[PDB]
Order: C-alpha cells, then structure tokens, then sequence
C-alpha cells in the first residue's frame, strides 16, 4: 500500500478514499494513491490562485533557479524513480530511467529559455503619420493557473514538459497524473517539494479520472488546460474549456512513405525502431508503411528479419516488447489483428498473446478496408500498405483523421520537401523514424491529433499572454 | 428591395427567401439580402475547400497583389459604400466613409505584412550533442478555410481585419456579415469580386443568424472561426468550435482611472470622446470612470459641460449622438438608466429618449450596487464611480467580468506602468481614451472579453500553422 | 554633350569642369557629367546633414510613401533609362531595362520592409533579481548621412539597393555613381527629384574618382560608407572609414563544384549562364569549375557546345557577349588568357579579340599554377580545374582569397549541405548557378570579398543604430 | 616575482623577458608577467587557427558546458583572485571580489544565450513570384580568431564579457589583458585551463603594449578585434583593423540632466554613487551635472554633504576613494583641477593629493571654458554646470565628443523620453545614475565613445557571420 499522498499547498495529504496501483506485468501492488473529492480539488485550486501573485512577483532568474534545483534532484534520484516508474507502467528499466533524465533536461531547458523571452516596442508611425509619437511597450505575462494532465506512457516526461515552461513564465500548477502512473507522478512531485518552491505554486491532484475528471477541467479557477491523452477526452476538454486556452496532444497514425530510391536497409532499421518502440505504445510511432510496390518485397523481408530480433519479456529485463498497459488494451489490439487477418492481411511473424503480452506482428498486404490501416492500435502491430505511386501514398496518408508526423525515405530531397508540403502533419522527417526529436523543436499535430504547438519555446509562449502599455512621447 | 446577392464561387446568387433591411433612423427599406439554406452554405464551403490548394500554390507576392487591388477599389468607391453603410447602421456619413478607408488601410497593411512573414532553422545541438547534425526547417502554412463574422458597428472594418490577414497567408474565406449591415458587407464583397481573385477563394454567406448560425460554425469544413460580437455567442462558438482554433473579440466595460495628479482638462477631453463615440456603441469605449474623490467634482463638471456640446441627431448630419441600432437595444439601455437613477445615481444631463435616440447621460455618484457600474450598455450613458485610493480603483476595475482595455490619467508614469501590470486587460493607455490604436499594435482582451490576439501581424500568425521538415546533414 | 547636372539640395547644378562620357561599343559621346570640386562636395554634405533631422522626424509611412513614388516613376521611364544605360556600359538593351525594373522592386521592397522593423523590451530580472523592476525599451535609429557608391556593371541596381534601405530608416543620402555609368546614375536621381523628397535628403556627387575619391570617404560628415567595387578600393575605404561603419561588396572567384552524381546537363546549363553572364562582368558569376575527373570529359563537352551558341555582338542587338567596359580591362583579360594558354591550358573555343570584344573562351586542363585559376578576370573566360576528390575541391576552393558564393551540383543533399559548411563563402547554391537570388535573402562575402551583410532587411539593420531608454517600474 | 606564465596551446610558458608588477597603493611587487616576442605571438595565433575547426565542430551544448565549468571555478576561487586583483589595480577588496562574481555571471549568461541563437528561412516568393519555390536556409557561423583586450579598471569582467560570447559561437580566443592587471588576467586564464577546454581554443598574450601592441592587432590571423580602452588606441585599432570587424568601447563624459521637478535627494544619491565610483575611474560614471539653475543650490548642497561621507584610503579597507592607477594619471587629474580652479570654478570640498590619492572634489560654477567641463578625468572630480533651460542642457550635452550614456532626473516621463531621443548617447537612464545595468541589455556608445553594440546577446551576434544555403523545392 505505502499510501502515497498529494502535495497540496506545501503539504502532503492523504484522502478518505484511495486507489490501489498494481504492476501491469507481475500484478504486484505498488501502493495506493489518493482518491480526491471535489472539496479537496477546490483547496488545491484555491491555494494556487492565492499564491500566483507573489510567484509572478519573483524575478525570472529566481524562478529559473528553483526549476534547476528540481532537475538536479531528479538526476540524483533517477534510479529510485526509474525502478518504480518501470514497474508502474511496464516500461523497461533503463528506458524508465531515461524518461527521468529527459525530464530533467526539459526542466532545465525550459528554465533558461524562459528568462530570455522578451517583449517588443511598436511605432504608431508605421501605421499612420498622425500617431508617429505613439509607442506600444509590449511585455508577456502568465495566464494564471495551469492544469497539466500527463499520459500513462510518459507520466513524468510529459508532465515536466508542461510544468517547467508554465512555471518559469509566472503561472501556478495543478498536476494531474494518470491513475496508472500516479505513483511516478507523485514521485516527481517530491522533487518540486524538496526544491523548496513557495507553497501553493506547484500542486498535485490524484483520483478517479471518472469521479473527478470533468470537475477539474470545468472549474472556473483553471485558466489553461494542458492535456495529453486520447482523442476522446481531448475533444471533451476542448468543449469543457469553453473559450479558455488549451494545448492538446491527441493520437496519431504516423505513416512512413518509402519511395523506389530509398535506402531499404536504413529504412528497415528506422521503421522497426519507430513502429515497435514501447510495444507501439507511443503516439509518435510509425504506425503504417506506404511503400512503392517495386521495393515492397525487399523492404518487407528486412523488416521481417529485424522483428525476429526484438527481445520479448519483462521490464526488469529491458525487453523490447513488454506487456501492454492493461487487458482492455491488449484486447483492443487483438481485435484489429483478427479483422486484418480475416480480411486477407498476411502476418509474416507469429500471432501470439501471453496474458497481456502480445508478440510483435508484421502484417503485409494490409488494405484500406482493414481497421488496422486507420485505427491507432497502441500495440506491437505494423501494417504494410503497398502503393503504386507517390500520388497515392499522399492521398492515403492524408485520408487519416490524424496528423502528428510522417516520414519520407528517399534520396530526392527536393521531392521529399515538396511531398512534405502536402502531408497534413505537424512534422515530416526525411530519412529517419518519427520522433519528438529534441524538445527544442516545435511539436504539433494536424486534424484530430491536437490543438496548439509544443516544444520548450512554443509551450512557454502558449501559456502566456501579453500586456501592452501605450503612451505618447513628448 | 434591390435584392442583393451573395458572392459564391465567382458568382452572385439570390436565394428563395430574402430578408428586408431598413434604415435604423428613417425606417426606409434599403433592400433585401439572401436568407440562405444549409444546402447553399454547403456549396459555399465546398467551393472554398476546392479552391484552397491552388490559392496556397500562388506566391505571396501574387496574393498580396490581389489584396492591394481590393483596397484600391474600396478607396475609389468610398463615398458610394459610405453613403449606404451610414444608413444601414445609423452611423454618421463622414464616419462611415472613414470605416471604408480604414478597411483599405488594414487590407494593404495585411498584404505587405504577410509576404514578410518568415520561418526558422533549429539546431539539434542546442538540446543534445548527439543530434548536432540534425536541423529543423520550420515554415508557416495556412489552416485552410476561415469563417469570418463581423459585428453591426463595424460590418466592413471588422471584416477586412479578418479577411486580409487570412487570405495573404494562403487561407480561403467564407464571410458572414451581420444581418443589420449585410448590404454593406455585400458591398465589400463587390470589391473582392472586381479585384478578380480566383473563384472560390472569397465567399459570402448571408441569412438569419438564427436559421443558419450554429450550422455555419459547427460545419466540419471550417478550420478556424474568427468572430466579433456579444459574449453570449462568443461563448457558444468556443464550444461549437470543439478543438478547432478561434479568435473572439467579445464585450468590454473599459475603465478610466483618474489619479489626483491628472490633467483634468486633457482627461475630460479623452473620456468624452471615448465614452460617447458612436453613442457608446463601441466595445473599446470608456465605459466607467474610477476617479479619486479629491478631483471628482472638478473633473465631473468638465465632462458635464463637454457633454452639453455633443450634437444629437441624424447620420446624414454627422451628429455625435445618433439613433441606437434598434429598439431592443434602446430599451435595454433605458433599463440600466432607470436602475441607476432609482438607486440614487445623479444624472447631470437630461434623460430623454426620442424613438431610439437616447440623449447622452452623465451619471455621477454611481455605485457598485448599480447595474450601470458593471453591465455593458452600448448606449450613450457614462457612470462616474468615485474612489478614495488607487488600490480601490484597481480592485473595482479588476472585479469586472471584462478585460479589453483600460486608461490611466496621471503624471507619475512609473506608477502608471506599475498599475498597468495589475489591471486584467489586454491594453492600458497612459493619458488617452481607449482605442484600438493603429491596427499594427496587438489587440486582445482578458477574461470574458475574448480569445486570441489581434492586430495585423498577430492575426496572420493566428490563422496559420507550422510545418517542420527535419533532416540530417552529412 | 547634353551636360548632365547633379541633384544637390533640391537643385540641379553644373560644375566648372565636366567629364565626357562615350559608349564603350560605338564610341559615340553620350554626354558629359560634372567634375565636382571639394568645395561643392562640402555643400552636398552640409545640405544633407542640415536636412537629416526633419527626415527622421517624418513617420515611416511617409518615408515609405516617397520611396514608392520613386519606384513608380522608374517603372514608367524604364525604356528611356534602359536605352541610355545600355549604351553607357555596353549592356544588352533588354537586360539594361531589367536592371531598372529590379531597382524599382528593391526600392518598393525596402520601403515596406522598413516600416515593419521593430524594437524590443528587455527584463532586468532575466539577469539579476535585484533589477526585476528595471526594463529597457530598445528602438532603432538612423546613423545619419550615408555615402553610396555603385559599380559600373550595375550603376542603377546596386545604387537603389543602398539608397532605399538607408532612406526608409531615416538616413540621408549622397550618391556617387561610377564615372562610366554616371549618366545612368543621374537618370536615377531624376526619379528621386520628381518623387518630391524634401531638399537635402537625396543628393548626387559626380566627378573624377581620383580627384575626389578619398575626399568624399574621409570627410567627417559621412557616418556610413556603402561601397561596391574592386578589392583595392574596398581596402582603402576600410582604412579611411576609421571606426565608422561600412558595407563593402568586393570581388569574387566563385567556384562550381561538380560531383560524380551530378546532372551534367542541368549543370552545363547553369554553369554557362553563370560564367558567361554579361561577358563575365559579374562579381557573382561562376568563375571556376572544380569537376571530379570521372565526369570532366562529358561535362566539358556540353559546356563547349553550349558556348558555341552564345550570341556575340552589340548591346542594341541583345548579344550574349558584348564589348568589355574598356581597353584597360580587355587587355588584362587577354593577359590571363595567354598565361594559361602558355602554361598548357586547352582552349576548346576560339581565342579572338575584336577591339574590346573578346569572344567566350573555355579553357580545359587549367591548373593551380595558372593566373586564370585564381585571379578575377571580369571577361568571358572560364577555367575547368579537374579534381579527383571532394576533399581536394574544397581545399582548392577555400584557397582563394575570395569568398562570395559557391555552387555544388550533386544529388546527395546531406553531403551538399555538409560541404557547404566547409566552403568559406557567404552563400552556397545546391544545383543552380550562383546569383544574388531575390534581394530579400542575405548577401555577403567571406575573406577579401567584403564586409557586412546585404539583402533588403540586413541592409536596413546595418545602416541603423539603437537607442535604449531604461527606466524603473513602480 | 612569482613569475606568472601565459597559457599557450594548452601549456603555461615563460618568456626571456618579464615585466614586474607593483601594487598601485603600497608599491609592493606582486610579481612578473611575460614580455612576449612577436615570434611567440605568432605561435599563439598559429595554435588558435589550428584548433578553430574542431571547436566549431563541437555542439553548442558541449561548448556551453565548458563555459559553465569555467564560471563555477571562478566562483570557487573568488576570494583568492579578488585578493590579488584588489592589489594589482587599487580596487577595494569586496569590490574586486564582485568583479570576479559578475564575470562568472556573464560567462554563464553568454553560455546559455549562445545555444539558443537561431537561424531563419526566407521565401523567394516574398520578392518575386518567379522565385516562389526558392528558399534560403540562413544559419550563423563564427568569424574565427577573436582578439580580446581588456582595460585596467576591469581586467577580468571586461575580458569575460568578450571571451564567453565569442567562444560559445565557435570562435577561438587570444586574450591580451592590460599590463597593470596582467596577473589578474592570467589568474582568469587559470580557470579556462582547469575547465579543460581543448588546447589552442583559449590563449593569453602578455607583454609591453608598446613592444607588441600594433603587432597583435595588425596580424593577418586575427579576424575580429574586441577592445576596451582609451579613445586614442581605439582610433588606431579602427585603422589597423582595415576592413576586419571590430568592437570598441572607448571613453565617456556622461552627463546627468537635472530638471526643476526632480527628486533632489534621490538625485543627489544617484549622482554621488555614479560620479565617485572607483574614484571616477569608470567610463560609465556621471562626469558632469547639467542642473537647472532654480534647483542648483539645493542639489549642490546635498551632493556636498554626501561627498563628505565618502571614505578615503586603502583597498584592503574598502575605501570609497582609493589611490589612482598611477602617477601619470593623478597628475593629469591635477591639471584639470587647477585649470578649473584658476578659471573661477568653486571647489566645495577640499583639494588635496597624498601621493596618488586625490580626495573627492566637487566643483560648482564650472563653465564651458574649463577643461573639466569636457575632458574625461578618470579621477574623483565632479563639475556642476548650471543651465537655464532643458534646451541648453541638451545642447551642452550633445556638444561633447563622447556619447556613452546619459541620465535625466525628472518626474515628467513623456518629456524625459522625448529628451532621450535627442541625446547623442547609447543609453539614457530616467532617474538613476548611469551604469552598464545588467549585462543582458544592449551597451553602446555614440560618437568617439566606440563602435559596435555590446551586451551578451549583441556581443554574440557581432562576433558571428552568416552562411546562407539556397535551394529550389521541387
Ligand atoms: N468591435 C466590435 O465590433 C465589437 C466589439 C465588441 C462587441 N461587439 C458586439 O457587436 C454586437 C452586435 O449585437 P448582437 O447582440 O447582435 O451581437 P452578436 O449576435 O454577437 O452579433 C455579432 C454576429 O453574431 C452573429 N450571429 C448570431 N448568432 C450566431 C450564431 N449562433 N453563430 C454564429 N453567428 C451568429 C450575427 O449575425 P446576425 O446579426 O444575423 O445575428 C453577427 O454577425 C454587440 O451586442 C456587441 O457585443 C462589437
Ligand atoms: N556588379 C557588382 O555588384 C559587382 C560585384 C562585385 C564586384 N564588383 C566590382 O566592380 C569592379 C569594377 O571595377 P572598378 O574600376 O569600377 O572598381 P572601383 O573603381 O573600385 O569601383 C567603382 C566605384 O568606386 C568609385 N571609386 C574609385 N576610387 C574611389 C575611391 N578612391 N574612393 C571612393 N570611391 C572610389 C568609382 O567611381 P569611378 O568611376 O570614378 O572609379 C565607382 O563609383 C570590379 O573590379 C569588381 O570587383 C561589381
Ligand atoms: N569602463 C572602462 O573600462 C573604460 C571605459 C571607457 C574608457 N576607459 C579607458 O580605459 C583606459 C585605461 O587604460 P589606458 O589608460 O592604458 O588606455 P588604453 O591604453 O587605451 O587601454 C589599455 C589597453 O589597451 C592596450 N594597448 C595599448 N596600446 C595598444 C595598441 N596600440 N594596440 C593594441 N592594444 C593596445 C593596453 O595594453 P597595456 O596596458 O599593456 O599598454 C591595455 O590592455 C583609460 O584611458 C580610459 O579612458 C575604460
């Protein structure tokens, strides 16, 4: 049980009810996190709004100082946190430690990027002569209270990516980690507690995403909603937000276009690492291959042999393929598998499920009439759709309701660049698997994949507004 | 009747049903505008989405070229359009002509500002050594189809402010003017038709905002909703938008803080011109004076004498105070007047209504318990709230549900600048009435006053997204 | 004779002495331009400094207005000016007209780019907590009087490229065109005169570059020296400038690296148009080919056949190859030709000179020991240096004392991009002949090729300074 | 003697000849620094140019890493270094330690500011339709070898301010500290040595500024000259630089304009701290007061009483006023004192010199005909010039050959802002003594006060160039 507590207004607090967390792989009970009540949610928010003024009052240098202390601590206790996070979400140990490190990176980067964010002075004379002596001194300002909600696959990394950019600007935070990953989320909160930030500046909220979900978003105290999860909730949040600003990173069905002149080995390598990373439980993974027929056979054989080299097993053993987050999920994946299989798809690797451990499947001959060709599995299954023209590949790629990223494997760069302009995605990688790729670059998604632009700098601009003082020079 | 038609996919079209427009002041019938059906709305949208690709294909120089042609034509026919616009919304002739001119200005400014909007190149090495040879070539892109909805008080000016920034970037437009101001809105469309933009690039939609309102917003073809109107609809739009981007300029209750060291004459002059402009039918007008008691009496007397100099009458006569847009409105204002009056407010000028022509009223001694102290009238009524400290004035100012702009009349600039940081508004004017002030400066509103940042440059960034091509340098 | 006059302080003035100008090709006398005295140079400068304050006082919109009027006029009289410019510097008619048009473009572009140049607001708190309430409002300002000196090959285009960016910012100008091209330079001044700019804002200075050269540069009234010419003068100017800012575009020996995978036809086409443009009298022309041995033979044959298609003759006949600016020049070129020839080079096309008309020569087998391999001819002679490795080509390319631009013809873009980082030039073109390429892009040169960065935006920043007002917010 | 060595290509080296350094106050021998020969200077430069390529090859993150290590070390040994620096240049102990701290700050700030410096992508279509598919990927690059020369009053602070911004960008350094301050300069080099930067990246050059001065600047290996010292040498450097880029911070005679509505107490406080800081041995000190007659008497009395409170004595005792750097200097100051005195100035405080310790003098009634009214003393002497109009004060202020900074003490900010536009300085402080003010703000000087813009960000842009790769999208 252990009984983890929330960090609220400078204090750790338990609740009348709890939620027991178990290890997706072994089944062991890791502990229990609070099941907050709306009354409690109200005190978190009240504490934050109360403390916002004086946080804003601090200097950027001082706020950046705290953020650095937090990241330092994270790096210190990276193995401790990694060991648990690994267990809580069935992620390989080493990989789980990496998540803690990349979080420290994002926190530090966000800290330094935040104190170098500047304003602008505008001339009335640029618009009309009569206003030549009129100027506008424009400076940025925080939006207020920011609600951050991280996903199960990156409960820590995708939490700091919201927390740090928000805090450096002068906003206050209310962190709501995923229930499955709430211990890890609270382990992160420990870092913010030790760093010593003023009481009320950083707060956590745990509990039944059903019991308190809509409540926390609809609350009038929240000025900005920063979320990462499924399209379904993202959509609800967009409506519950009203006219309040939001940042949403929803799902994705990232394609990998392979032209006739591509480096099939370089391509097979990138597609495997992208498609099967974390058992396909990544929104930015390569979810479908649109390969030109003439090179389909050769490419597919490479991918096939490469799949046969992926280790399958337990987190503690750093297996490439580990048990999916839960049964509801592994079942869903199983559905997509069958449907494709039934419709004629060709599994080049063995279809087999051990509990919630689904072995990596390579389906060749997948078609547009299969669910696997469009629906986001979030499991180790990769469909290969054979096209006969770059024109068709673009058409099929754009058809998807999603638009996170895309990949183009070719040697003709001017072409790759031209295709890239046509793909309805946020980012196109020319010769490399899709990845968030250094958190300094902008990250965004077209269509149902989200709302808003991410990346340290863009996150900071998003969660800030502008105040403009205009005066006349004598 | 005349029977004005919509501009759809390069053609002017009537509908089975029409809506007759009458002059707010005289009552004369100006003509009739189409009452579209959802079937028709579907063709407007279908035409636009069909034409978007090739508009995006053009060069910025070519798109900017068309926009300049439009503005040229507007300047040419400024009297023609002004004469009607003046009649349709009871605006003074000269002033109505100014609206047409300022629209040409915004269109030209948006055209040149648009072709100088550039991208950025990012270094993988700024984040992590291992990615030093990885770069991100980031360029802007249009969002697609943009729905522009202008208000009755600026059916033309607040239409071009959305249309031009949107088109230069590569977006297509579906213009929906207010029913009262739909002839003027269609007069503007004539300019876009003569300019010769490709068919489907610019389109108009007219009809019962009730019969087709939600339909046009909720339509899945619309990628961005740019609106200007009441808070009530703005709120509906924020929900109907879902997770699609929006720009909303709602209401306002702009305060004018007058400190003990202010230039009472300079102040009285600015407050009058702000408060009584267009009979108070401006979202950015000075709607409440928070004056320090020690100078309240003197200041109020100046304002009083100045009010007595405002001409009252008909549009064609360029009267300062003209008939309110309609009866529903003049009634609402009458309500606020009585309530304040009943509660003890002191009308320093005569309360009198002739049809829909309400004479300018100056209410001294207004208090927090009066509706006039918080609700946006949109009529010629100005409340004077006497405070006893800058601290109180800030408190009362921030209490309002609105946050468009504010004014501070003082000589202590460092103070004015400090106060400005505390006011929950988008812009603070130090010694001058609130105004949009040269459409190149950013324009935004805090709280219920809106969502998004305006001003030519900011409008262009808002209705654009970003595509990021990442590659590795060998 | 005609007897052209200088435009000084709003008036056209002749001088006691004149300089007669003759047509490089026919020999006819075009007319005569003033041979100013230092006394007269002092009045030009005194007029400018006197008028600077009130030009700065105008609004950007007003200054941009004048600049547009100038460009309009240029476009109007493009044939008139083109006809003479063509004769004065032995440039093809059509091409000379193009120069006038591109000048109008640069003037308009500079005008609009100039009124959108903005300032910045900085936070004391970004550096140290104790200064959190301290801010710096930074705005640009003009440097004052700018001296612009254009070259003979672009007496008009390379004059406006300095004049427009300088004037829009608030600086005043003293234009000194090349003696051979001074009629065309004065023809441009006519445009600035008709546009009606205030007296003293724009002024011309003509005369013996020997008699008045150093005098005009060393004068204490000049705040910035913007020059385009030979390395020799550029160097003198750098010393005579002292610690005053300068912009220098000197010579160049641009290489064109051709890798084994290049499109030899696309390459031969680009190299010909670059190398033989204006008879090689372009600083940005392809002056040496560093081709990989394996493709040297095939490539060279294409270039050879293509050279044989270049028309040779008179300006009025739009010949590809026209008479060189003068005898001193054609002689120098003849020297380089012989030396190479003597040393073993292989002329694949006929060596022949008719007066000052040297026919286009293609020298294969040129080596490092030849003058043609390093010295800038400024005549229609192209050396082909055969290398055996990209490593060698880079080495040979960088050896040159020049560094304007370079070209890489290959299909391996990541490679091209990697090579580009190693080349000591200002710009690298991947698959295309070197060109200034749209005057919006930055233009600069490494090593002896210059000092400063050009391109409309960069030119504007160069000829401006910054004023920073710092104050404390209460 | 100790016998300090230079840090050259990763090694510490003595020279055949040395220069013995003595403590300005006590006279004690601190030690001896090398007196290099041009042969040695050639090896420093050869080492640097040799190592430049691979330093540029590193990632920004790695270069920033080294810079942070250096600053950490400086903070560690701040007392050690402070103790000596205090002795070497007669600076108060505590103050000397502050110099070491502020250096660490600038080094760290420069490190983080450097890795967030980005490029831009330009559109051919912004200029001309035909080039719409042409784009320019512009990225920054280092200039190469940078020569940094620090002053005696900041041998360390004004060295790091050049070193850090230069190194983070990819340049190599050759540090030349002032002879009087060369031990401290070499103490700084120790930090760069311990940090472990690659050999040849950072180097020091010491020796007779006469014996090797021009040699080190004129050397063809140096690509950029960054200097801080007297106007005399600055001017020589501007000529010896040729057309190579430079950064020069020369002298100053900063005025403090005091209007009739100023806070005389707040003003007297700021003027004393600025004027008498480091015995007036600061280029940014308040060197002349231009006060409106009506408040001259009252203001002057405050300043007078405040002067009487300044401690006078030895460095180790943290005296406000310590011995001037040397006799040649104290003599020069004595000259200015007498001249003014002879001409009628009125010393309100005692004129007295003890060796090289000149007591702080306040001269009222100074006039334009006195040397003290224009010449930069660099000693504790403050002239009060009484004016009768803001117009006159501006006139007198601008008359000076210098233009570093200025101060305006008034309550009328719009006026202060208007005056500021007229003052020929780089920075204007409204109500506060002149100061460099947080090294993140831009720092520059008008007229003979320098060439180039400083401040961490601006320093980085200055010592960098731009490479532009242009290509066509298919
Ligand atoms: N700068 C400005 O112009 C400015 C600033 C602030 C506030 N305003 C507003 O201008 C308003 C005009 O009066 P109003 O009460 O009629 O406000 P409003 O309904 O918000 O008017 C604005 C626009 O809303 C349209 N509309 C109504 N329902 C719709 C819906 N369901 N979905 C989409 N569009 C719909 C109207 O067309 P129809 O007229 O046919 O219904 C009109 O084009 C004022 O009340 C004031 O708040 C203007
Ligand atoms: N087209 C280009 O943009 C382009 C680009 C790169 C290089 N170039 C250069 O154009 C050059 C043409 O030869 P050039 O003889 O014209 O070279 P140049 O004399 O150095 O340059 C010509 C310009 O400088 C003036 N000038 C000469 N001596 C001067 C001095 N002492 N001080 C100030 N100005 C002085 C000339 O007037 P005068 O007529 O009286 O000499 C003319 O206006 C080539 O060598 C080439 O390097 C042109
Ligand atoms: N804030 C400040 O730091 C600041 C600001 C403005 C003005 N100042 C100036 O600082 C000066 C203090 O130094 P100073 O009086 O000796 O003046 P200075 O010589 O101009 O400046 C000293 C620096 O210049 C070096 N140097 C001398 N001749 C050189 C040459 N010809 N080529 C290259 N470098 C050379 C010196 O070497 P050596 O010392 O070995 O001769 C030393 O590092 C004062 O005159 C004052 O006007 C300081």
């Amino acid at each position: 049980t252990k009984q983890y507590k929330n960090y609220v207004n400078g204090e750790w607090k338990l609740s009348e009810n709890e939620i027991k967390i178990y290890e997706p792989a072994s089944g062991a009970e890791l502990g229990s996190v609070p099941a907050m009540s709306t009354e409690e949610v109200d005190y978190v928010y009240a504490s934050a709004k109360k403390a916002q003024p004086a946080w804003r009052a601090l200097s950027y240098i001082e706020r950046a100082a705290y953020l650095h202390k937090v990241a330092d601590i994270l790096m210190r206790d990276k193995e401790k946190i990694g060991a648990i996070l690994s267990k809580e979400v069935a992620k390989g140990y080493k990989s789980a430690v990496s998540e803690v490190v990349r979080t420290a990176e994002i926190i530090n980067y966000a800290a330094e990027e935040g104190l170098r964010m500047e304003g602008e002075v505008l001339e009335g004379g640029s618009f009309e002569a009569a206003s030549k002596k009129k100027i506008a001194v424009v400076r940025r300002e925080p939006v207020g209270l920011v609600l951050a909600i991280s996903p199960f696959n990156y409960p820590v990394n995708l939490a700091g990516s919201k927390i740090a950019p928000a805090l450096i600007a002068g906003n206050v935070i209310a962190f709501k980690p995923p229930t499955q990953g709430s211990i890890s989320g609270l382990l992160l909160a420990e870092a913010f507690a030790e760093a010593g930030l003023p009481a009320g500046v950083f707060n956590t909220i745990t509990g039944r995403g059903s019991e308190i979900g809509d409540y926390i978003v609809e609350h009038q105290a929240v000025n900005f909603i920063n979320f990462t999860g499924s399209t379904g909730i993202g959509e609800r949040i967009g409506k519950m937000a009203g006219m309040r600003p939001i940042m949403l990173e929803l799902g994705g069905k990232d394609s990998a276009i392979v032209l006739e002149d591509a480096d099939l080995e370089l391509t097979a390598k990138n597609i495997i690492a992208g498609a099967f990373g974390y058992s396909g439980q990544r929104s930015t993974a390569v979810k479908r291959v649109l390969v030109m027929e003439s090179v389909a056979d050769e490419l597919v054989e490479k991918i096939r042999e490469k799949v046969l080299a992926l280790t399958i097993g337990n987190p503690e053993d750093d297996a490439d393929i580990t048990p999916l987050i839960d049964t509801k999920s592994a079942d869903y994946v199983e559905g997509l598998i069958n449907d494709a299989n039934d419709k004629g798809a060709t599994a080049l690797t063995e279809i087999k499920r051990e509990g919630n451990l689904i072995c990596p499947i390579l389906f060749d001959k997948v078609t547009t009439d299969m669910r696997l060709a469009w629906e986001e599995p979030f499991g180790p299954v990769l469909p290969i759709i054979r096209v006969t023209s770059v024109e068709e590949a673009i058409e099929i790629s754009n058809k998807s309701e999603y638009g996170l990223q895309a990949s183009i494997f070719t040697n003709d760069f001017p072409r790759a660049f031209g295709i890239a302009e046509q793909l309805e995605v946020g980012t196109v990688h020319i010769n490399n698997k899709t990845q968030r790729g250094t958190d300094n670059f902008p990250f965004l998604g077209a269509k149902k994949s989200g709302a808003g632009i991410q990346g340290v700098k863009y996150s900071i601009e998003a969660m800030t507004t502008v105040k403009s003082v205009v005066f006349d020079i004598k």
